[PDB]
């Protein structure tokens, strides 16, 4: 009846800025941290078990290097809340920090380090991530410990397996998300926890992200128990 | 503005026959399989220039034997249709026909092989198709062709790369789906096309694969292009 692991990807936070007037995009991303927050709160005491959220994605890294530092120092603002020690969550990055910046990297790792790896609830923050670069670096994970293990060339050939890859995501040892949610009315894809999701159940609404409402997310948990 | 690829997941099939009382949910099968011959035939109609079509997924293939028996016999009709001399359409197998049956495979592979190499309308059949396996055999088969040209093992463990698990999928050569086809109100992924749908719209009726109506289809497309 209840997701083990929901997803959550978070956009339309710059339509928001615009739609409300703002000349500042990160007006935007600022109400969706605050939202990031919320919905947190909401799948701990709903009684989920693994929330993921969408804070950077490789494609965001493209855009403007100032309006980009500006989202990048709102995301570690994020990261840190959801370390806070009274929350008690276990938190793990998935994606690449090497992507964001040296200090924003130090910051975050840090406030993750400080989690507990051992909680009732835990939080994945999807920070310079992508779904195919991720199954790509799976793989070499796992031909790199074959290597390490003695594998032959001819064995490395043969090594690569389903279970291989899955242990070797940023998702080792997660269960799968079985509900993605996504904003903005947006049903495109775009390869959000890729491996891990062909089987997890969609769901969208045509609100932003900033404008997401707890009754919003009450009704993804009642159209999930429906399917 | 058209997709050129457009992938479709036909479900439905067994609730349509049981909603509409018939006690033999196999029919629902047959009367999908005719909506297949029609969509596609909308579909080159409409200047699309790729469909793909899920017939049988590696979950399908654990059924009641009566039922995946007439299941089998009725994918093997849909594509001998799909590929008969008079559509000029050209043919793809995507998936592992070892997964269907010595006989039905052997008939399979005699269609698909029949038809042109070169069309103006193409289509996959997916068939003993799982996605997560399907990038595990790419990435064995670009490993392998590595190996083949001489890659040390310290080699291989850095051969695997986005560009190369794509070219080495059964889709390899073929444009990514830009949409995908949801019928019967499902929006669970099912690993089809897992890869290659990273980044594909996703569209969704309520109606049932064999209730599926060229109304549906220009939906689909009106939806898509209003996307
Ligand atoms: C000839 C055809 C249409 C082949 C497609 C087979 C595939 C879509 C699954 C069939 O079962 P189902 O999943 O459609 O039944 P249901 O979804 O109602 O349980
Ligand atoms: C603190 C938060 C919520 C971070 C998420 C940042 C990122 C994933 C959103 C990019 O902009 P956007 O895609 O949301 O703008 P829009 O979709 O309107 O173009």
């Amino acid at each position: 009846d209840l997701p083990r692991h929901i997803a959550v990807l978070c956009d339309g936070n710059r339509r928001w800025a615009r739609s409300a007037g703002y000349d500042d995009v990160s007006y935007g991303y600022r109400m969706g941290a605050a939202k990031i927050a919320e919905m947190l709160r909401w799948c701990h005491e709903a009684g989920i078990e693994l929330a993921t959220v969408y804070l950077l994605s490789t494609e965001n890294l493209q855009r403007d290097p100032d309006e980009l530092a500006a989202l990048i120092e709102i995301i570690t603002d994020v990261v840190e809340e959801i370390c806070a020690p009274a929350n008690h969550w276990s938190v793990r990055t998935v994606g690449d920090l090497g992507l964001i910046g040296e200090e924003p990297a130090r910051r975050l790792r840090g406030a993750v380090e400080s989690t507990p790896e051992v909680a009732s609830f835990h939080v994945n923050v999807a920070v310079g991530y992508g779904g195919r670069r991720e199954i790509v670096d799976a793989v070499r994970a796992l031909l790199s410990k074959e290597l390490a293990n003695g594998a032959t060339a001819e064995e490395l050939v043969d090594a690569v397996t389903v279970e291989g890859i899955s242990e070797n995501l940023y998702t080792s040892g997660q269960p799968d998300p079985d509900l993605v949610i996504r904003t903005s009315g947006e049903q495109r894809l775009s390869g959000f926890l890729l491996w891990q999701s062909a089987y997890s159940e969609m769901w969208f609404t045509e609100a932003h992200w900033p404008a997401f409402r707890h009754v919003d997310f009450l009704r993804a948990l009642r159209d999930y128990s429906a399917r």
